[PDB]
């Protein structure tokens, strides 16, 4: 149907906008702390601590399959990256502090992304 095509075009355009958001958020992580999944070979206890691991590569895979239907879903995965790190790692660590800085800087980007998603529809 043409209605199904139009819905698919909207999902494609959302995907384009979320790719630009993803790039901008990841630039706020120049150390690349959040680039890849935590390795269970290197942190064998991780899944005892963290039940839903998340990282920028995993989000990019989901994005390229057009797997985010709305901005809320994408924000959920970004918040997991930050929140997981702030639980596993202590306050005094470079990991925790990187997460705080990513959250603070990413807030700016996401605030305008929301306006754009609502505005364009």
């Amino acid at each position: 149907s043409m209605e199904q095509v139009a819905m698919e075009l909207r999902l494609t355009e959302l995907t384009r906008l979320l790719r630009s958001v993803l790039d901008q958020l990841q630039d706020k992580d120049p150390a690349r702390i959040f680039a890849q999944p935590v390795s269970l070979k290197e942190v064998p206890d991780y899944l005892d601590h963290i039940k839903h691991p998340m990282d920028f590569a995993t989000m990019r895979k989901r994005l390229e399959a057009q797997g985010y239907k709305n901005l809320h879903e994408f924000e959920e995965d970004f918040d997991l990256i930050i929140d997981n790190c702030m639980k596993y790692n202590a306050r005094d660590t470079v990991f925790y502090r990187a997460a705080v800085r990513l959250r603070d800087q990413g807030g700016v980007v996401l605030r305008q992304a929301r306006r754009e998603v609502d505005s364009i529809g």
